């Protein structure tokens, strides 16, 4: 709430899980909750989950701070294949600092980068997230 803010930058060793996420995938939606640490000053990750979905990424466990998770869902487009579009949703709810929150949405920028993301949201709360933005985020 009163701290400098910096990028992070990402060890190999939640950087290879971060990349082994996107390789290695479920027939169903897993989600990477990852956070960037201004005291540590790297980018690791918060946990790794799988076969749950959205409700469980948010509810397991209560953040407190600008913490983002990266869902991957299988998602089918047009063109007759099946994709892996991951998201991250940086979610600051209750608890989160002014500083931190910049902290962590300066860096998401460069997770985004290390990953190749598909894309990225972010909700300011832990409750209004679940099923029903999915079918209109996709």
């Amino acid at each position: 709430m009163t701290s400098s803010l910096t990028i992070c930058s990402i060890p190999d060793g939640v950087k290879e899980d971060l990349k082994k996420f996107r390789f290695s995938k479920s027939t169903t939606m897993n989600a990477l909750i990852l956070k960037i640490d201004r005291e540590s000053h790297e980018l690791q990750s918060e946990q790794l989950l799988n076969d749950c979905s959205i409700e469980e990424f948010k509810e397991e466990l209560p953040s407190q701070q600008p913490r983002f998770i990266l869902l991957s869902w299988c998602k089918k487009h047009s063109d007759e294949r099946i994709s892996y579009p991951m998201l991250l949703i940086y979610y600051c709810p209750n608890g989160s600092s002014p500083e931190l929150q910049m902290l962590y949405a300066g860096s998401r920028n460069f997770i985004v980068n290390e990953c190749h993301v598909s894309k990225n949201t972010e909700i300011r709360d832990i409750d209004e997230i679940d099923d029903e933005l999915l079918e209109s985020k996709f």
